[PDB]
């Protein structure tokens, strides 16, 4: 599924993602605009052989279990295509558990060179939040 802007920001709101280790809704829905192009389905290899899955695109070699990254973790204890759902109940869930492990967002490539430090408060711009 293809997230509208405004749908994804209610989402993640809802599944308590807004001000989650202070960081604000429209850092998540930057995040995942240039993460994932608000598509639930994104995959993406990595050259580690580890692979970025759904909305935020979350990493098998640490969060998730595709069964095809040697020595990976699985520390959401989740089957990575569970990422990909429709529901993005279980991506909000594990980026709780990324945030937190110590370097916060700027665990999101794309959200450390794209959204970091700009004016995220645009992304839930005319969303009846
Ligand atoms: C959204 C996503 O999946 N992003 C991936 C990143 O999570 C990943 O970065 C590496 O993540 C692990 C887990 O967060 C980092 O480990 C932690 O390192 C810090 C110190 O920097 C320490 O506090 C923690 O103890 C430690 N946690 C564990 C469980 O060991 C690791 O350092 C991150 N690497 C870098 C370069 O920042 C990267 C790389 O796999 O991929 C993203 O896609
Ligand atoms: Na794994």
């Amino acid at each position: 599924k293809v997230f509208g802007r405004c749908e994804l920001a209610a989402a993640m709101k809802r599944h308590g993602l807004d001000n989650y280790r202070g960081y604000s809704l429209g850092n998540w829905v930057c995040a995942a605009k240039f993460e994932s192009n608000f598509n639930t389905q994104a995959t993406n290899r990595n050259t580690d052989g580890s692979t970025d899955y759904g909305i935020l695109q979350i990493n098998s070699r640490w969060w998730c279990n595709d069964g095809r990254t040697p020595g990976s973790r699985n520390l959401c204890n989740i089957p990575c295509s569970a990422l990909l759902s429709s529901d993005i109940t279980a991506s909000v869930n594990c980026a709780k558990k990324i945030v937190s492990d110590g370097n916060g967002m700027n665990a999101w490539v794309a959200w450390r060179n794209r959204c970091k430090g700009t004016d995220v408060q645009a992304w839930i711009r005319g969303c009846r939040l």
